[PDB]
């Protein structure tokens, strides 16, 4: 077995279905006392819990769901009604992310998309009904968060005020993604300093606001 299943089977072992805090928390646990993965985190993740209460968006996008633990912070704080569309290539991960939300309760607000960012986004407005996104969390390849960018933005994803969130603007960083956002006049900056996942590592997360055309 993988890293990522050992992951599940411990919250399955460990946590309680239907409650998303103790999924989240057996995560943390193994990942500090056991094995090193990469979500988000608690450091990291406590400021995406604010950042979604305060902006309450009914659409979220996330690219690069790994086991799920991000899709379950998210997903634990939309209101009722909203959703999230999370994007993950590799598909024993797609099962995994799908397993930890069944657990969780919080199936019915996620859909898992197994495929590549780059080939699934222009498939959401006609494929999935999507209009335009309120969030984008950023969390996968480093490399694909320029491209991926550039493409929810020709694909007619994005509208004024457009919340995208990326994580790893530090470590191990975006560093054309984070020049292209913070010198664009169509986006609107914030950086907010963290720690890396289960390191006492200084990371960031950025958000940048589309502010249109
Ligand atoms: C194109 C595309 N489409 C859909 N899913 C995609 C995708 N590219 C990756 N994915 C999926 O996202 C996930 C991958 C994300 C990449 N994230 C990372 O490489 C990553 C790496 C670190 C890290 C920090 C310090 C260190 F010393 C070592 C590593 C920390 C993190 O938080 C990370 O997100 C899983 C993968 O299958
Ligand atoms: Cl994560
Ligand atoms: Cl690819
Ligand atoms: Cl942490
Ligand atoms: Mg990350």
């Amino acid at each position: 077995d993988t890293k990522e299943q050992r992951i599940l089977r411990y919250v399955q072992q460990n946590a309680k279905p239907g409650d998303p805090q103790s999924v989240l928390e057996a995560i943390d646990t193994y990942c500090t006392q056991k094995e090193w993965a990469m979500n988000v985190g608690d450091a990291k993740g406590q400021i995406m819990d604010a950042v979604i209460r305060e902006y309450s968006p009914s659409l979220v996008l996330e690219l690069g769901a790994y086991c799920g633990y991000s899709a379950v912070r998210m997903a634990r704080l939309l209101q009722p009604g909203a959703r999230l569309l999370t994007m993950e290539i590799n598909p024993d991960c797609a099962a995994i992310t799908q397993q930890m939300l069944n657990f969780a309760g919080l199936q019915d607000k996620v859909t898992i998309l197994n495929g590549a960012s780059q080939d699934l986004i222009p498939q959401l407005k006609k494929k999935y009904d999507v209009d335009t996104l309120d969030m984008v969390f950023l969390d996968h390849w480093k490399d694909r968060y320029l491209p991926d960018t550039l493409l929810l933005e020709k694909c007619g994803l994005l509208r004024k005020g457009t919340v995208l969130l990326a994580d790893n603007v530090i470590v191990p960083g975006t560093p054309d993604f984070l020049a292209y956002v913070r010198g664009s006049s169509s986006f609107e900056c914030t950086h907010y300093s963290s720690y890396l996942e289960y390191m006492k590592v200084v990371d960031g997360l950025e958000k940048a606001i589309y502010q249109g055309p």
